[PDB]
């Protein structure tokens, strides 16, 4: 299947080359698997997750997304006209405040609950979690990150936008989650995008049409928008069974489109993600 005037990050990582519009991806798109994501809410009632979006579990006086940034994001992650894969189910877990902030403490909080809540749920082609979020360093934050990882979900975590080495951020530094950067429409590292040898793969996160609250649509920028650029593929990769939870970060920057990118430091991953769809 393709998808014509796509936003362009979804006909990036489907294509080797950039410039292009055309967003082709297998007919299956993530049917059967679950994308958890952990961020400000998800406006469900947005006509295009057609449903397949829900909130399962809030930490503020409201589930609902009162942000934008976690609708947007979800939106990218399966949402018909800007999502990865536009038939994987969409859960939210608003542990962001609708000012976009929130506590370590609701963060890891937020993470056990989808390693636990997850084992109530149906998703036989397997359970990712994006996660468009960033802090400094923290051993705690780290560790639910793994933790939710080892439970069997696919973790996708923002490198984070401070244009600096990602090993000073959490969840980014936790080795064993995908760390994706951030990268901009002609092949470039994202000005702001962070980097080092803990990043995994890079998405694109520059100029992001997706979702937004309201019913409307909006393009925004950061390593934030490259994570669930990264969590849908995922999703679509393990729906494909190409890969599982444990591996498909691996499985993502070893199918990657290698040395494209602009402006990579020394000793960060030179990989651009790709779901590498022949019809």
């Amino acid at each position: 299947a393709a998808q014509t005037n796509a936003p362009w990050g979804l006909a990036r990582i489907s294509s080797t080359s950039p410039g292009t519009s055309t967003y082709y991806y297998d007919e299956s798109a993530g049917q059967g698997s679950c994308v958890y994501v952990i961020d400000t809410g998800i406006e469900a009632s947005h006509p295009e997750f057609e449903g397949r979006a829900q909130m399962v579990k809030t930490y503020y006086y409201s589930s609902r997304d009162g942000n934008g940034h976690g609708t947007h994001c979800a939106g990218t992650v399966g949402s018909r006209t800007y999502g990865v894969a536009k038939k994987t189910q969409l859960f939210g877990v608003k542990v962001l405040d609708d000012n976009g902030s929130g506590q370590y403490s609701t963060i890891i909080a937020g993470m056990d609950f989808v390693a636990s809540d997850k084992n109530n749920r149906n998703c036989p082609k397997g359970v990712v979690a994006s996660l468009s979020l960033g802090g400094g360093y923290s051993s705690s934050v780290n560790s639910a990150a793994a933790r939710l990882q080892s439970s069997g979900v696919m973790v996708a975590v923002a490198a984070g936008n401070n244009n600096a080495d990602a090993r000073n951020y959490s969840p980014a530094s936790e080795p064993s989650v995908c760390t994706v950067g951030a990268s901009d429409r002609y092949d470039r590292r994202s000005s702001f995008s962070n980097y080092g040898s803990v990043l995994d793969i890079f998405g694109p996160g520059t100029s992001i049409l997706s979702t937004w609250i309201g019913g409307s649509t909006r393009s925004i920028s950061g390593t934030s928008m490259a994570t669930p650029h990264v969590a849908g593929l995922a999703a679509y990769l393990m729906t494909l069974g190409k890969t599982t939870a444990a591996s498909a970060c691996r499985y993502i920057a070893d199918t990657a489109n290698k040395g494209d990118l602009s402006n990579i430091p020394f000793g960060t991953v030179n990989l651009l993600a790709y779901n590498n769809y022949q019809a």
